[PDB]
């Protein structure tokens, strides 16, 4: 029970690796956008911001994680709480959604509640992360419902023509969004096993979310950027 409940040099090394990749992606996108026509540049800037924020967060986690503070719980159930990741997510997950929202004609009211659910989800996550005992699962479950809500909203332009910008390319939107949803559903599983249940150790949770973050940010960004380039080229 509660195995390996503090970050070690294993977790720290993993964070430095993810830091390096996020920083490199931000730099590469920042140089690339200089060569691209103006209508494409917003999408590059969104992804430059995502990767820059993530690099900053991983720098913070790698430099400070060895302090083995703060913690939640006492005695044998005490476990380190890494909370920088939530500060990352409250800014980057709306930007990740924005990547796809930019490919739609969703009205402002709809974008608003999708983004609102997203921010709520992260908020319930960090509150749950610091909550000792069974009430943590109320936060968890409501956060999971918020993921379902934001996903439902993002799904609607797929089959609602009035929400579509360029219908002939619904396929690219659909594919990117399914990729995003698959990855995002893994995050609460990791949280449930780690921050929530104390079933997996802190280094393991670090590595798992490191892998997810690489897939969900710079690899996802490359997919989005390729999509908007190809679509713009065909218009
Ligand atoms: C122009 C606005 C740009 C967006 C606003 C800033 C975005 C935030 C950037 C990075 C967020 C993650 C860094 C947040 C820093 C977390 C601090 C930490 O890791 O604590 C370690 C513990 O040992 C101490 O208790
Ligand atoms: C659309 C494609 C979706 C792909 C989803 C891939 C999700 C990957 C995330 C997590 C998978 C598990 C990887 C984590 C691998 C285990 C980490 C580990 O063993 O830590 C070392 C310890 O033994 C020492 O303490
Ligand atoms: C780049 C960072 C990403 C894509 C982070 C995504 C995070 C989530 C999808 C978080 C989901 C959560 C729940 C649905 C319930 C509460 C716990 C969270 C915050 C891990
Ligand atoms: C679209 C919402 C999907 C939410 C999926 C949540 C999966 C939760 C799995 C939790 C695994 C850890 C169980 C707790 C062990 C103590
Ligand atoms: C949209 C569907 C929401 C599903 C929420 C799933 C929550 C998983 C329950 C984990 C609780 C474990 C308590 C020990
Ligand atoms: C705390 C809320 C942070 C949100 C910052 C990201 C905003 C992304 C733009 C959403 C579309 C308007
Ligand atoms: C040490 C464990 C390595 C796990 C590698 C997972 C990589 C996921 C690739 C998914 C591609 C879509
Ligand atoms: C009408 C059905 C609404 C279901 C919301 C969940 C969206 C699918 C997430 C996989
Ligand atoms: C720049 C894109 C990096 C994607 C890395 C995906 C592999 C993660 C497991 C090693």
């Amino acid at each position: 029970s509660n195995p390996n409940p503090f970050q070690t040099t294993l977790g720290t090394d993993a964070q430095w690796v993810v830091f390096a990749v996020m920083a490199l992606a931000a730099i590469v996108f920042s140089i690339a956008v200089q060569f691209r026509p103006l209508p494409l540049r917003l999408t590059y800037y969104v992804n430059i911001a995502i990767c820059t924020i993530a690099a900053t967060a991983y720098y913070a986690m790698a430099v400070n994680g060895g302090d083995n503070k703060p913690t939640a719980g006492t005695g044998a159930d005490e476990r380190q709480v890494i909370y920088a990741r939530y500060i990352d997510w409250v800014f980057t997950t709306p930007l990740l959604l924005l990547d796809l929202v930019l490919l739609t004609n969703m009205p402002a009211t709809m974008i608003a509640w999708i983004m609102g659910a997203d921010i709520a989800m992260i908020a319930f996550g960090i509150i749950g992360a610091f909550t000792v005992g069974s009430y943590k699962w109320f936060y968890f479950v409501v956060g999971c419902i918020m993921l379902a809500v934001l996903a439902w909203g993002m799904i609607n332009p797929i089959f609602k023509e009035e929400l579509q910008k360029h219908k002939e390319y619904t396929g690219a939107y659909t594919t990117l969004l399914i990729y995003l949803i698959v990855l995002w559903v893994i995050y609460p599983i990791v949280w449930g096993l780690g921050a929530g249940g104390h079933i997996i150790g802190v280094d393991v949770e670090i590595i798992a979310m490191g892998i997810l973050d690489l897939l969900a940010k710079p690899l996802y960004a490359i997919g989005v950027l390729i999509t908007v380039e190809v679509v713009y080229g065909k218009l």
